[PDB]
């Protein structure tokens, strides 16, 4: 196994995957790491086991449908999945937690989003579909972009939104196009 937590790539106090050769730290992983459970295989071995069982979901599909879908256990996975994904870019840090707004020339936005906030959304259940995840995560970006402004820090919401769309549509196998 790997000697760093594969989210935040630091060493510490790790749990390593029985199936593949990735470690987490306890609240890196998502969900986090299970308490017993021997062998214990992480987020990525068990969205692999997914394709593997049905092939064919690999086959591209359009948003719209996606978005629409209920939040079974295999989409409330790949919608976890997804979520560590983004954390796994060291400017998730940026958005991770809950924000504040206090600069000239700038009003803050009407709802205020961040990363755990997400997380704990998907921890409690609250999203019905697919739609609920997505819209949260693309309000975190769009709500940086209109805040900051011209200001050139706009460009990290720009950096994780690429991030966090180039994740969704490999993991809910989006159609390619032009
Ligand atoms: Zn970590
Ligand atoms: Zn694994
Ligand atoms: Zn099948």
């Amino acid at each position: 196994n790997s000697n760093i937590c594969e989210v935040c790539n630091k060493w510490g106090r790790l749990f390593c995957c029985d199936t593949c050769p990735r470690s987490f730290h306890e609240h890196c992983h998502i969900p986090s790491v299970e308490a017993n459970k021997n062998p214990w295989s992480c987020i990525f071995c068990r969205i692999k086991t997914i394709q593997e069982r049905c092939p064919e979901s690999q086959s591209g599909h359009q948003e719209s449908e996606v978005l629409m879908r209920q939040m079974l256990p295999e989409e409330q996975l790949k919608c976890e999945f997804l979520l560590l994904k983004v954390y796994c870019d060291s400017k998730s840090c940026f958005f991770a937690s809950e924000p504040y707004y206090n600069r000239e020339g700038s009003q803050g936005p009407q709802k205020p989003m961040w990363l755990n906030k997400v997380k704990t959304s998907l921890n409690e259940q609250m999203y019905t579909r697919v739609e609920g995840f997505v819209q949260d995560m693309r309000l975190i970006f769009h709500n940086h972009k209109e805040f900051y402004r011209e200001d050139k820090f706009t460009r990290l919401g720009i950096q994780v939104q690429d991030i966090f769309e180039k994740n969704f549509r490999n993991i809910f196998a989006i159609q390619e196009t032009s």
